[PDB]
């Protein structure tokens, strides 16, 4: 199994990771599980997911990373929250389809593929973030907003105010807010203005680990800056720098550090969110 | 030569145009020529690129075409226009990259693919139109706005706001406003407001032909509204109902009908704006 980039001829000098990295890092078959809500949730509140609508990343060596929303991450989160009884809704900052990074999707999982067919056109079509923030208020029926990981997460979410007023709106409203391996890079809309989220702590994907994975081909070059610092320099905590498929909790912050801990992330929010509406 | 759509494994259930299509339809070098401006344009006005940032476009049948701005179409006309002085910027609605449809690029042509490499910045790193937009007033440096064509153009450009806007300023403005095949379908922003291309008349990719080619295989499904109509309906006048590379003038409204028309369109281009310029 190669440590080659793969190319992706849909865009000028872009890559999709190596087979070895595929081999290692993805699966046809989730680790999905523990799916057991006997008692759902039975209101109004859905989950709003703020997904990313760029699919590519640009290396320092000017090659281009074929990357998105992580499929494993995205995915086991919502079932287990959809089956505590909490549909979704999804945006994008652009109003564009969700990209996701298909190597990474478990085409033979047969719980969770039929989980995605069913769901669609929220991931095609979403509504555009600008609008959601505009409609906010106290009342607005959203019990938590979910930024999945993949690398994709780290393209404009960093640097849009209407990911800021999003989560200025959650915390401020004792809402929950829900992340993953890089999904937390949006925090970083926070800076230069109010931060709510100043002090808190969580999990993510390391830089350290960002700065090994090129080795392996998972992209095929190094990241022009690491979300990690950046968070740190924005007054957050993150707890590991290394990648054991953990979750951790402060609050009503719920974070995981890569896919690995997709399927706990959805655990503990599917627990958490249902102890709070009932 | 198979007629049938090819796979584009960066996206769920997408396709490129089959290769009969690619193959009747593209080639490895351009038919750039009749470069020939020995006085060029010395002045700051440069032409405002309007660019697609969404790559894929839903057809009827649930399918997607793998598309984006047609690369000769984008390419050929800016090259006129830079050798004939004219420096360009481009900008998309998002503010996110450039999408090409690079099953286009003409890789062996010696002088389009270094013009293309020596400008790819302006394409990766767009500004967003909506900056663009803020800053626009009667002595706004741009001479002209360009909405190359590829049916990328029909995604996002025919409902922007902002798309109106700078319309609205180039012809309020006396600039000239270039666009060519499916381009013109985002005049359609135009619609529910002050629409001063009412009575324009154009050349454009007709509707019919979107009608035939997926018959090739040129798309993988048939097209779910049709920009010609509409346009009609926004009164807009479109002279040909077939594609023979030809271009158009309508006082400062300066179209093609295709790729096949981007040559003549960067000639005509370049020649009027010349003139009006010296
Ligand atoms: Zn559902
Ligand atoms: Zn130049």
């Amino acid at each position: 199994t190669s440590k080659n980039p793969q190319v992706d001829i849909a865009e000028d000098n872009a890559f999709f990771p190596s087979e070895y990295s595929l081999s290692q890092y993805t699966s046809p078959v989730s680790d999905l599980d523990g799916v057991d809500y006997p008692k759902p949730y039975r209101g109004k509140h859905k989950i709003l997911v703020i997904a990313a609508d760029e699919r590519y990343l640009p290396t320092d060596n000017g090659k281009l990373f074929s990357t998105g929303n992580h499929p494993i991450e995205t995915l086991l989160p919502l079932y287990h929250l959809h089956a505590a009884g909490f549909e979704f809704e999804v945006a994008t900052i652009s109003g564009l389809m969700t990209k996701f990074e298909y190597w990474a999707m478990p085409h033979k999982d047969e719980k969770v593929m039929p989980f995605f067919e069913q769901h669609k056109s929220l991931f095609r079509n979403p509504k555009k973030l600008a609008d959601v923030v505009a409609s906010l208020n106290a009342d607005s029926e959203y019990a938590a907003i979910f930024v999945p990981g993949g690398h994709g997460a780290l393209i404009g979410l960093p640097e849009s105010q209407d990911v800021a007023a999003a989560l200025q709106w959650a915390i401020k409203n004792d809402r929950f807010v829900i992340s993953l391996c890089h999904g937390p890079a949006a925090f970083l809309a926070l800076r230069h203005g109010d931060n709510p989220l100043n002090g808190y702590s969580i999990c993510a994907f390391p830089d350290a680990a960002d700065k090994q994975t090129p080795e392996i081909g998972y992209m095929p070059g190094h990241l022009t800056w690491y979300f990690g610092e950046e968070l740190k320099k924005m007054g957050m905590n993150i707890i590991n720098d290394d990648i054991t498929g953990r979750v951790h909790k402060d609050r009503k912050l719920l974070t995981g550090d890569s896919p690995f801990a997709a399927n706990a992330l959805g655990k503990l929010a599917a627990q958490e969110m249902l102890a709070a509406y009932a």
